[PDB]
């Protein structure tokens, strides 16, 4: 049994990389001794041999040389020296399917069954005195290969006989992950995970994520060893940190046609983050949202630090205005973070920029999915071509079956950036533009290419992601036409807010007469945009009884039939059903209009019966401030509801009980909006 | 100017018949002087002759010559004798458009343009003395003709011209009716009627019926000259008496299915005359009525002085029964009236026999006609075939423009005879017997053959006569059946007697429940029938909607539907309309259906709504008698109707609003009776 104390882990790292520091923290977890040298490819057997001489002579000590950047440890000293024991090699190199530089070579390499064949030198294993008499040899210089000298050595039948050199053929210690994707699985237990081979049926030690297999080991490296378990949650999202606080250069990117902006705008005001340490940018693409962002912008300049908007005027591209943003802070010392935010995306946690900094990452985007579906702000995979793929886990993070901090290849619409990273580490300026590819790509390829890390936080509810793709702009109130597309932002603008809470009972529901309901549907601003869409259309003027024509207009005629139809279903129905125990609803409908009443044309409406089964009467303005006269007397009843509430809705039988009568409207203008159900 | 107490007037009669009466009383009106010869047509002159012997010298004496029985007055003697003068004739004979008895004598007769040509000695006026010279010639016996005698002097010309002969050629005083009825109309006064001859232009005094029109100056004998006046009415109405009471045969003739006769069985025990002066007969033709007869007739018994029945097991025609009937009559001599009702009158009068005796007539029936239409039980005028025909009055007196007693060709169904008449004028048995004429005309036939009138009043409101054309009577209570042909006593036999009263108002109508109404609609002999009529189908088994069956049996299956809607449309309506203002039915109801409840089968009916606009649910039987059990459960008002009463109804909303249950039956079985109305 060898001495765990007799194995020293060597490795070569210039700089403390993010990928270097994810391999130390796998080698801590399993209490190894590391030495990295070159903290201040052939200069890596430069520092190798030249930290060989102190061991020279030492045959009880056992050493592992593996990289860092690309590596990750998945099992104990105890375990590998126990498998480099069973391996009964003096030097054991790590195995893989591809020969290299030298193809040719793969002649004089020996015949391998079902295993890898060719040598690796990313990682090897051996006595300290096997490995000095290989490494001495090196006396070449720092740019010449450093896997062809230890190759060229190997095949030396000779030496490889004398020194007992062998390679890992069936990955019992080393996984290099390049040609071998489809033999690595992750294997789970309770706060660990590791890795199988399945083509051999081993649990290798160290993941070597060689060649184009970075972004594979950065999804392994999400797991293993101690990332994320079923037992502990994920491992790094605690330890890393999870008066005045930092300064940030907020940047919003309004590059499209994009609903609910104003509802955008007033939410910046709401972030829950000191605006004295926060300067604002904003680029806006749209003419369309000039109104929208000149009506927000005395709140915004008066809240936060500084303000500074580039408009539609400058012809920015997207990719150039992005630029331009993440450049002002990278030139700006004072500024500690960065923080990107898209139009389209809807931070309902307030909280958000104090987490993401708090995470302590140099790059961190929230998680953000458009409502009830998949789609979200992140890949969990490339194509090889780097168009979008679905990963492993990418369900299981999306759903949050599994919550922490993900390193990611792509994230998008939101994402919060160490300034010292983008001074230090991405100092140029054109990080989005400069190529035909996209600038949201090119923008995380950038980080990639320099080892950056893109991490995805979904250790919280953030928010949510707007539907833009085909909105219609051609109204004069477009986001009343939202209610398919963003059904729940929809609600929250133009439901009104105490409906919820009156169709789940608690008294708000009132009955004024006898099964007449009226409850609180519409909110005000609902009202208004609906008014005034109608008045817009301008072209004023029905299924009544009695023994009964009104000044309307027909959602059909504005386009709005299908829309108001869907409101019935979602708001109305459901409210009926819990009014009238034992009725239930579809919710139709071919009846659905607005009636003006005015002294100056037609101010009432006649004693008369509804062709319906019931009827949604909706006031639309104040009565007091925009009408003054009556509303709806139901006459077998004597009954009248004297003051309407302008988003209340009245809900009554419409046909042989409740003859009602419209009193006249005798100054201003009375909009009510009305629909025939169930007929 | 002539005197009028140098008037008299002669006449011939050997019996005081009612066409002599009615002559003298037309004399008497105009205060005429009339003699009256043989009280105690050749003996006609025999008798005048000797009379005018007093007379021969009377040159100061005017005589005018008429018949009685088919003679009436229309003018006064002063303008008679004025026409007279200017007649300048000293015998003026009556003209006429037939030359009899002798057809060839038309040749010696003087031409005569426009007017008639020959003479009547049915009326002629003249002096005395002229008179005495003309008929003291006569020398024949009595069987000889007076006409010829009289003509044969009159085509004498030189004795035309010695005594100054004339005839009346254009009607200025005498007008015989015969060959000239399309010349006569009546003249209207306030207070007298007279005829005009259009043809002429003439206003007669003396109207002979003679020949074959005697019905036609019957007709004109009920208003000429003060029979009725448009301002003091009928003139004879109220002149003919218009302790003990006469003793009376009932006759009551069933000779076919006829509807409601027990009601009828019953109405005689409610007629208003002394029953221990009544003996009833009663004569069944059908086998359909002897269960009806049977059940009524111990109360008959107990009711009347005496009781007859003869039933189908006697094959009496109805010609044999009726003369069977009035014969027994006949040969009573303590019958004093005969009272003949067939089993279609429905008399709503209860004094109607106190009235009819009153009005002191040999014949008299009272009239009635179907409800709402024309046809009643008289004919106001015969075809010459003895087939119906329409009179110029029949509308007025069928509508009672006119009322009074009428003296007409035909009456049937009801009527009463004088015991007296039967055994000195009508001796004879074969009175609706005794030909192939039908027995309902030979009676009117054996009358008039006699003289003796037929009088009809609507003096007062007396019945109505059933319909009983196609009376189906294929059921076990055929006159539920019985909704279209006679709704008048369908309603008083099977809507509940308090219906009218509750639907003009008065506090019947209830409200139970928040719009349910519950009001009084089916008699218990309605609910009985309509439940026997269910069960003697007996195959019992709909549109409900929850979230729903029932053991019923629909209107349709056993052929009520058409009559079922019928009720619906009359009263159910109506109903509805009054208790829902503003809502306007024409009682559609595609579901109609008596369901049974009983603990063996199915007890209950679980919440649902009913697939209408509104319900209308009727209570078949008793709550405590025929079954134990709750009614039905309003759900969203904690409302139940716990004690049904068996003939009301209850009245709600059908969607929506009133879901409801059917609470268990737990002893005997309930019935109700339900209606999905306008679905
Ligand atoms: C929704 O309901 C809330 C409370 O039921 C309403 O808020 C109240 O408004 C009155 C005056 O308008 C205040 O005196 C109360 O203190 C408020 N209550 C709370 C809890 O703030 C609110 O106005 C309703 N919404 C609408 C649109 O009418
Ligand atoms: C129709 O209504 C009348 C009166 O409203 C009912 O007759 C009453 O019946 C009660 C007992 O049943 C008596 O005490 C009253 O004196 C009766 N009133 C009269 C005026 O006679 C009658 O029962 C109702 N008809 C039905 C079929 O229920
Ligand atoms: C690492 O070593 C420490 C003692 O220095 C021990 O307490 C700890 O449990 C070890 N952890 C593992 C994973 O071996
Ligand atoms: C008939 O004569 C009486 C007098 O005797 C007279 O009062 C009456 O008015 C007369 N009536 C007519 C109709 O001439
Ligand atoms: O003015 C009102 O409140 C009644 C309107 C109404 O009943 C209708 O539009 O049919
Ligand atoms: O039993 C009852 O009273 C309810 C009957 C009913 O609602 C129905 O027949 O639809
Ligand atoms: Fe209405
Ligand atoms: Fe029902
Ligand atoms: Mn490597
Ligand atoms: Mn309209
Ligand atoms: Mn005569
Ligand atoms: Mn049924």
């Amino acid at each position: 049994p060898v001495n765990p104390e007799k194995l020293l882990v060597i490795t070569v790292a210039t700089a403390e990389t993010e990928g270097y520091l994810r391999f130390l923290r796998s080698a801590e977890f399993f209490n190894y001794t590391v030495r990295t040298l070159g903290l201040g490819g052939g200069q890596k057997v430069r520092w190798l041999k030249k930290e060989m001489e102190k061991y020279a002579d030492r045959e009880d000590m056992i050493i592992m040389f593996v990289d860092s950047y690309d590596v990750i440890l998945a099992g104990s000293p105890t375990e590998l020296l126990k498998k480099f024991v069973q391996s009964g090699s003096r030097l054991l190199f790590s195995a893989e399917s591809f020969c290299w530089p030298e193809w040719g070579l793969a002649e004089q390499y020996p015949e391998v069954g079902t295993g890898k064949r060719f040598l690796n030198s990313g990682g090897f294993i051996g006595f300290a005195t096997t490995i000095h008499q290989i490494v001495r040899q090196w006396k070449y210089k720092d740019d010449d290969d450093d896997q062809l000298f230890y190759t060229r050595l190997y095949l030396d039948p000779g030496l490889r006989e004398k020194l007992s050199l062998n390679l890992d053929h069936k990955s019992r210690i080393f996984q290099n992950l390049n040609g071998a994707l489809d033999e690595v699985v992750l294997k789970f237990d309770r706060n660990r995970v590791r890795i199988r081979n399945v083509a051999y049926d081993t649990l290798p030690i160290v993941v070597h994520g060689n060649g184009p297999t970075k972004l594979q080991l950065n999804y392994l490296g999400n797991y293993v060893p101690n990332g994320w378990t079923p037992e502990g949650g994920c491992g790094f999202c605690n330890q890393d940190r999870r008066q005045p606080p930092p300064r940030v250069f907020l940047a919003v990117f309004v590059e499209q046609p994009t609903p609910f902006l104003p509802r955008f705008l007033q939410r910046l005001l709401l972030l829950d983050y000191p605006p004295d340490r926060v300067t604002l940018f904003l680029h806006n693409n749209e003419v369309f949202h000039e109104p929208h962002i000149a009506d927000s912008w005395p709140q915004l300049q008066d809240h936060f630090s500084a303000v500074k908007l580039v408009g539609p005027e400058e012809a920015l591209s997207p990719g150039e205005a992005r630029d331009m943003a993440m450049d002002l802070c990278r030139q700006d010392p004072e500024c500690e973070f960065y923080f990107s935010l898209d139009a389209d995306a809807v931070l309902t946690n307030l909280q958000t920029l104090r987490i993401l900094i708090e995470e302590n990452r140099k790059v961190i985007a929230p998680m953000l999915s458009r409502h009830g579906k998949l789609w979200s702000n992140f890949w969990g995979a490339l194509s090889p071509d780097e168009y979008y793929a679905r990963s492993e886990d990418y369900v299981e993070l999306v759903q949050r079956k599994r919550v922490g901090v993900w390193n990611v290849p792509y994230i998008s619409q939101a994402y919060v950036i160490r300034g010292d990273t983008l001074r230090m580490e991405l100092p140029q300026r054109d990080v989005f533009s400069g190529s035909d590819t996209d600038p949201d790509m090119a923008f995380c390829k950038s980080f990639r290419d320099k080892g950056i890390f893109l991490h995805l936080s979904n250790q919280h509810e953030f928010g949510r992601l707007l539907a833009t793709s085909r909105y219609d702009t051609e109204h004069l109130h477009p986001d009343l036409w939202q209610i398919f597309d963003n059904p729940v932002d929809w609600k929250e603008q133009y439901i009104h807010e105490n409906y919820s809470r009156a169709l789940e009972g608690e008294g708000i529901v009132e009955q004024p007469c006898p099964d007449v309901y009226w409850f609180p549907l519409l909110s005000e601003q609902m009202c208004d945009e609906l008014v005034a869409e109608m008045e817009h259309y301008g072209q004023w003027s029905d299924s009544r009884l009695a023994g009964v024509p009104t000044v309307d207009i027909h959602m059909k005629q504005v386009g709005y039939e299908d829309q108001w139809l869907q409101l019935l279903r979602t708001y109305v129905g459901p409210m009926t059903e819990s009014l009238f125990p034992g009725y239930h609803t579809k919710a139709r409908a071919v009846m659905n209009f607005v009636v003006r009443y005015r002294p100056d044309e037609q101010p009432s409406l006649r004693p008369h019966h509804d062709s319906s089964t019931f009827t949604l009467n909706v006031a639309l303005n104040h009565k007091g401030l925009d009408y003054e006269g009556g509303g709806c007397r139901f006459l077998r009843y004597d009954c009248v509801i004297s003051s309407p509430r302008k988003g209340w809705a009245l809900l009554h039988p419409g046909r042989l009980t409740h003859y009602h009568e419209g009193l006249p409207t005798t100054w201003g203008t009375r909009y009510i909006m009305v629909s025939f159900v169930d007929p």
